[PDB]
């Protein structure tokens, strides 16, 4: 059973899905124009059966309302504020965080806001300073849509297919079509302007374990760039790459992805801790 409920937050009404796992909590943060529903394989599978998986919808996304104040909410740092508020309301201070793409950038901005975070895993996310956006991401037509407010029908399909990978289904179009397009435009502009904390410096200086897991056929992220990013505490000492997966290995290759995620959660929550 996945438990669905809604929170009244300062950002708006936020939808939250939780598994019934008895173990340590995992906050999973979805990507641009997606929804926590995308994490069905984890919510409903072995990960969610053991651990308390929490998969909200960002303001403007999924089953959440649009933001009360788009100018406050629709940015990497604004979303980080919102997720921190969600975790406050849920009464959970020590989650492991998994962030997918935009969600990974949000997770990076959460490091300063959510001090008892036990670890952060980022997938589809190159930590970049504002001037490095061109280096960390692959230029292309779908990448261009990340910051585009108005999507045509073909835009919705192209973006959904490229972000979610195989297998595709119609429900994904519904998720992407719902997204408040203002959120795309404002977030991307603010990202390029560096309105939040410099993510390159944040990950270099962060002491908590940071895990990096990507699909080899990533269409958005430059894996060469990612493999050169300095992390304060890179989990297992390297960035990880999964064959036969692209931007969304958690759904494209769930068993292989789950091996990494489960091991990371175990390492961050059930190993003896020494400074
Ligand atoms: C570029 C800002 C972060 C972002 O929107 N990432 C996208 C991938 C690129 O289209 C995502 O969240 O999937």
């Amino acid at each position: 059973t996945i438990n669905y409920h809604e929170l009244e937050t300062s950002h708006g009404r936020i939808a939250v899905r939780e598994s019934e796992g008895e173990g340590a909590p995992l906050l999973m943060i979805h990507g641009n124009s997606s929804s926590g529903a995308i994490f069905a394989p984890q919510l409903e599978g072995e990960i969610g059966k053991k651990w308390r998986v929490i998969a909200p919808d960002l303001p403007g996304h999924g089953k959440s309302t649009d933001a009360i104040d788009p100018d406050r909410s629709y940015s990497m740092e604004g979303y980080a504020d919102a997720m921190t508020e969600v975790m406050q309301q849920l009464g959970i201070a020590d989650a492991v965080v998994f962030g997918w793409s935009l969600g990974g950038h949000i997770g990076i901005e959460m490091i300063a806001r959510y001090p008892e975070m036990r670890g952060l895993m980022i997938t589809g996310t190159p930590p970049v300073a504002r001037e490095e956006v061109g280096q960390g991401f692959k230029s292309g037509p779908d990448m261009a849509l990340a910051g585009q407010e108005i999507f045509s029908e073909r835009d919705v399909e192209s973006y959904a297919r490229s972000t979610c990978g195989e297998p595709f289904e119609a429900s994904l179009l519904d998720i992407v079509a719902r997204t408040d397009g203002r959120a795309r435009r404002i977030m991307f502009e603010k990202f390029g302007s560096g309105t939040g904390g410099n993510q390159r410096d944040i990950v270099a200086e962060a002491q908590l374990p940071i895990a990096v897991v990507n699909g080899r056929d990533e269409p958005f992220v430059e894996l060469d760039f990612v493999s050169k990013v300095k992390f304060g505490n890179l989990w297992e000492g390297k960035t990880h790459v999964i064959d036969n997966a692209g931007h969304a290995p958690f759904r494209e290759a769930p068993a292989e992805f789950d091996a990494y995620l489960a091991r990371f959660i175990r390492d961050c929550t059930q190993l003896e801790h020494h400074h």
